[PDB]
């Protein structure tokens, strides 16, 4: 959490450090997904203390959503839009870009900063 916090790129429009990104593995081809594209991801999500809250690897079934439709937390609609096919990145996500004051109890407390490792497997129109 400390390294992405210190070295992560702010990819928010507001520049409020709400979503910070580090690329861990480059993708293939230059294209990123468009809004409404179906995106297919594998991910691991941990709280700031490093405790796991979720992973698509538990069932090993990719997580699928339409980009930009609010089907996922704001940090993902923002962050996955920046990713190339096959890319793996780390995203640090302040609560305003995730579950806010409500949290997602019991797994995710109120005002939780979240850390994700996300692999963009594929995307389709």
């Amino acid at each position: 959490t400390a390294t992405v916090a210190e070295q992560g790129e702010d990819i928010t429009s507001k520049k409020d450090r709400g979503v910070l990104k580090i690329v861990k593995r480059v993708g293939n081809g230059e294209e990123t997904p468009m809004i409404g594209d179906k995106v297919y991801v594998h991910y691991k999500g941990k709280l700031s203390n490093g405790k796991k809250f979720d992973s698509s690897h538990d069932r090993n079934e990719p997580f699928v959503f339409s980009l930009g439709k609010g089907q996922v937390i704001k940090a993902w609609d923002i962050g996955v839009a920046t990713m190339k096919k096959g890319e793996i990145c780390h995203l640090l996500c302040k609560p305003e870009y995730a579950y806010g004051s409500a949290g997602s109890l019991p797994k995710i407390p109120s005002n939780a900063t979240l850390f994700f490792e996300i692999e963009l497997l594929d995307f389709k129109g």
